[PDB]
């Protein structure tokens, strides 16, 4: 089983490659096999599409409360924010990871809705 | 589909069930069928679900959403508190809770979320 600890600095990497815009350092978190979802997307070409694609505009993330880490799982509250042709959107999502044995992520489900997406 | 409206009423009147200890207004949100799970396998149909809950309210409970309701298609997620207090110490656990619902706009699953890291010991 996957450390909570593990999992938590995961996290943490993710947030921190996707304010970086480093589309390597996102993908290096998964395995290669993982899926993603916000269709959905799997193996390692298709999870760097849906990153690069969402990497076209730099994005301003932010962890807004402490991570959820326990079992092979890890659940997190954060925004992502972005500025383009003169309008600002935040999206306040909570993201889902699965962790295979290897620490790898198999799979992040990103579940939002209309009312969690905020233009001003 | 379900609306999301209808969800993250029902995750709000979850909460004010929780802090009313009111054991059949939570259970009346649930699927016959319905499985629950925290943090060696889920409890499973309307028995199993009530004493589940009848045992998370032998203390007084203080549950409060900290952020917006996430719900989308037929699902819904939420991050919360619930606040304690036994013999002079208190406990904040904070949980992220991931419902799924039926057709009929019931609960068919109720995950909760936390880890050690989660549970804090003080106010
Ligand atoms: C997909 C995503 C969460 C949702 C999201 C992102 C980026 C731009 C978005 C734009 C939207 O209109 C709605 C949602 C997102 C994030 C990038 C990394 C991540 O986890
Ligand atoms: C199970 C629960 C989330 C976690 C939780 C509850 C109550 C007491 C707890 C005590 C703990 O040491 C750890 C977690 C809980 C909530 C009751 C309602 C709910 O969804």
């Amino acid at each position: 089983m996957n450390t909570p600890e593990h999992m938590t600095a995961v996290v943490q990497r993710y947030v921190a490659a996707l304010n970086a815009g480093d589309l390597d350092g996102i993908v290096a978190l998964f395995a290669d096999d993982a899926t993603v979802e916000d269709e959905p997307r799997s193996g390692t070409a298709a999870i760097r599409e849906f990153y690069a694609n969402s990497l076209k505009l730099p994005l301003a993330v932010e962890l807004t409360q402490e991570v959820r880490a326990v079992a092979n799982e890890a659940a997190f509250a954060f925004t992502v924010s972005f500025e383009y042709q003169g309008r600002k959107t935040v999206v306040a999502p909570i993201d889902h990871f699965r962790f295979n044995g290897a620490g790898k992520v198999v799979s992040m489900r990103a579940l939002f809705g209309e009312k969690n997406i905020h233009a001003g």
